[PDB]
Parts: C-alpha cells; sequence; structure tokens
C-alpha cells in the first residue's frame, strides 16, 4: 500500500496516535479533532499532491485519483461526494482545516468508500 507508505511518511511527524488514525482509515472523522490530526490530514494531501502551494485542495486532482484508485463500482458515488464537498475548503482559512474538513465532508457523504491513509 502506498496508503501505508503515505501514513508511515506523515504519522511520525504529528502528535497523533493509532486510534485516531484507525478512525480516519475507516472514514470516521471527528467534528472537533486536535489541530495535530488536522495537520496530519494535510500532510497526506501534500504527499498525494492534492494540496496547492497556496494551501488549497485540488478538486480536479482528487477526482483523477479516485478514478484510478477506487473499485470500479464505487467510482460514481465517490465522484458525487467530491463534487458536493468541493466548496468546503472555501469556508476555512487554515490549510490543515481545509484538508481535514474536505476529507470529512466526503467521508460523511459516502461512508465505507474512501481510503484515507
Amino acid at each position: 500500500n502506498s496508503m501505508d507508505m503515505m501514513r508511515q511518511a506523515c504519522a511520525p511527524k504529528f502528535k497523533v496516535e493509532e486510534a485516531e488514525l484507525h478512525g480516519l482509515r475507516k472514514s470516521i472523522f471527528p467534528a472537533n479533532p486536535d489541530k495535530e490530526l488536522k495537520c496530519y490530514a494535510m500532510c497526506i494531501a501534500q504527499m498525494a499532491g492534492t494540496m496547492t502551494k497556496k494551501g488549497e485542495i485540488s478538486f480536479s486532482k482528487t477526482m483523477a485519483q479516485i478514478e484510478a484508485m477506487l473499485p470500479p463500482e464505487m467510482k460514481t458515488m465517490a465522484k458525487e461526494a467530491l463534487t458536493h464537498c468541493k466548496d468546503t475548503q472555501t469556508s476555512y482559512k487554515d490549510p490543515c482545516d481545509k484538508a481535514y474538513f474536505s476529507a470529512k465532508c466526503a467521508a460523511d457523504f459516502t461512508p465505507d468508500t474512501f481510503m484515507f491513509p
């Protein structure tokens, strides 16, 4: 898994622990997480290349990634979720918030669908 290779790259850098991370991997995103957990989600986005140097999330890149990565029969639902959640980042100034709440929006929209490293 480049999923586990992504978590392994980011996790040691943040004050996060296995229970938190297990939760995200299972599409469970608390509404009020530690800042460190939000910044872990940002680290993941950066490594996947979905975060722009200005600290915004690329919808077009995230969409392209789903298209190669998800089971064929999950793709339309995952695309609907990303489309719906596209604007979520625009309500947060902090780039850790943008990345974390973007993923939470998608995870909430269609549970048991996304793979969060």
